[PDB]
């Protein structure tokens, strides 16, 4: 089975994933958080990815379809998280699923309102020594420990990414739903109901 969450940052596409892996055993694929680490690392995916990151802009797609090639793994039900962002990623995935035998069987579009993207993004810290994922409201990290904002979550950097999701992004699901396997989540309820409907969806 291969999933991929489509939806507006914030929408807890992450949230959801590290769940669905954790208990049900499939494997996440967050391109965030491989990105992230390459930054990180400064591999060469990371030091030309970083910019694009820090502005809130998408990495170019050559360099997702390769990333995505390296770590697609041979055998495991696959989260494809925050990837495909364009339709030529959606594509080139297509394209590869198909020699490997494979395709996409659901997409879960996480919908959640504007509104409701700031309120996550602007609230949303990390742990950087586990990477858990907390929110300052919605779930707050324990007493005295340590959190950081990422940068591109701060005020303006959102506006570009939810920006850039309207423009590149949001064409996916007019692309999935001729394809007839797009699944709508509300993603706007608290973290255990869209799981419920998580697990409902996939069946
Ligand atoms: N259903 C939810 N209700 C409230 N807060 C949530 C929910 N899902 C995730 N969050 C919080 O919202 C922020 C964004 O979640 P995340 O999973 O990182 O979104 P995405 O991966 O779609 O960008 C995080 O701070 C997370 O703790
Ligand atoms: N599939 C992708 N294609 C291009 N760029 C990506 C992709 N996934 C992640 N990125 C880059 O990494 C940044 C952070 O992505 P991600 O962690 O998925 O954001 P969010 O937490 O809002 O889901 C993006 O804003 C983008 O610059």
């Amino acid at each position: 089975m291969i999933l991929v969450f489509l939806g507006p940052p914030g929408a807890g596409k992450g949230t959801q994933a590290k769940r669905l892996a954790k208990e049900k055993g499939f494997v996440h694929i967050s391109t965030g958080d491989i990105l992230r680490e390459a930054v990180q690392k400064g591999t060469p995916l990371g030091k030309k990815a970083k910019e694009y990151m820090e502005r809130g802009e998408l990495v170019p797609d050559d360099l997702i379809i390769a990333l995505i090639e390296e770590v697609f793994p041979k055998h495991g039900n696959v989260i494809f998280d925050g990837f495909p962002r364009t339709v030529k990623q959606a594509e080139a995935l297509d394209e590869m699923l198909e020699k490997k035998g494979l395709k996409v069987d659901h997409v879960l579009l996480f919908e959640v309102p504007d509104e409701v993207v700031i309120e996550r993004l602007s609230g949303r810290r990390i742990n950087p020594e586990t990477g858990e994922v907390y929110h300052v409201k919605y779930n707050p990290p324990p007493p005295g420990v340590k959190v950081i904002q990422r940068e591109d979550d701060k005020p303006e950097v959102i506006k570009k990414r939810l920006e850039v999701y309207r423009e590149q992004t949001a064409p996916l699901i007019e692309y999935y739903k001729k394809k007839g396997i797009l699944r709508i989540i509300d993603a706007s309820k608290p973290v255990e109901e869209v799981y419920r409907q998580v697990l409902e969806v996939i069946g």
